[PDB]
């Protein structure tokens, strides 16, 4: 059991790993253990067609689009230290971008 765990969750790639995620918080091969259910699961993406895939591929787009955002309200949310924190890691991070005017 749980209850929560972070603001963005780790959203797929191209969209294999969403079909599973599903397969993973469905609980249709909680039957057997993880290593089965993987490879159970592989093998019902491998079962449907197309059209899913590309479902699933195109949602992964918008989850990684979303969780980008979400990123940012999670840190909207991080308090005046943590925060604090956080921008620590950013700045030195990337290379914020200048302007003209």
């Amino acid at each position: 059991g749980s209850s929560g765990s972070s603001g963005p969750k780790k959203p797929p790639m191209n969209g294999y790993q969403k079909f599973s995620q599903e397969l993973l918080s469905n609980g249709e091969l909680n039957h057997l253990p993880l290593k089965e259910r993987m490879v159970e699961i592989g093998s019902r993406w491998q079962r449907i067609s197309q059209s899913q895939k590309e479902h699933y591929k195109k949602l992964a787009e918008e989850q990684q689009r979303q969780y980008k955002v979400h990123l940012d309200l999670w840190v909207k949310s991080l308090s005046p230290q943590d925060r604090a924190a956080y921008k620590e890691y950013i700045s030195n991070k990337r290379k914020s971008g200048p302007s003209s005017g």
